[PDB]
């Protein structure tokens, strides 16, 4: 739900999004 180098958890219809 930001930025990272670890994706945010499994999730569709937007861009995949990153945190930590």
């Amino acid at each position: 739900g930001g930025r990272g180098h670890v994706p945010e958890y499994f999730v569709r219809g937007d861009l995949i999004s990153f945190y930590k």
